[PDB]
């Protein structure tokens, strides 16, 4: 099935990221069952500084720029394949502290707070 082919792709990708390769096979499989892909185009804002957030993003394709207004926005850093962002939104109500903008065609694997709490809660 197409769901199985996507699950196999996500498993291979997670096993290529050292931080996630430390997880047991059982947990990676359950995480790959719930992750979904979101695609972004060059210049598209993935996250905005000051917005409320509920999603965590792992980059599976492309690069993003992280920027913020200190009072025009300043450049903070570029992230790419295997990096992630937005994790504070998984721990509870969160206000984003920086923009994350696609710097080319991007794909992220995403999970929201409700799905993350359900996954962790079942362990
Ligand atoms: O300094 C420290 O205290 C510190 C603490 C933690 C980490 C690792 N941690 C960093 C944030 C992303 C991810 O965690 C989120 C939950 O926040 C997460 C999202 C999904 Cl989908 C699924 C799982 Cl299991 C977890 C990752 C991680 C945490 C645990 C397992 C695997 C990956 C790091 N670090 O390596 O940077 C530094």
């Amino acid at each position: 099935s197409t769901g199985l082919i996507k699950h196999t792709e996500y498993m291979e990708f997670l096993k290529s990221v050292p931080t996630f390769q430390s997880l047991p096979e059982e947990i990676l499989s359950k995480l790959a069952d719930v992750l979904e892909e979101t695609h972004y185009e060059n210049g598209e804002y993935i996250i905005r500084q000051g917005a409320r957030g509920d999603t965590f993003f792992i980059i599976s394709k492309g690069t993003v720029n992280v920027t913020r207004e200190d009072s025009d926005p300043v450049f903070l850093r570029t992230l790419g394949k295997g990096d992630w962002f937005g994790e504070k939104a998984l721990q509870g109500e969160d206000v984003r502290t920086a923009n994350v903008i696609a710097a080319e065609a991007v794909t992220c694997l995403v999970i929201d707070r409700d799905s993350f709490k359900h996954l962790i809660g079942g362990l």
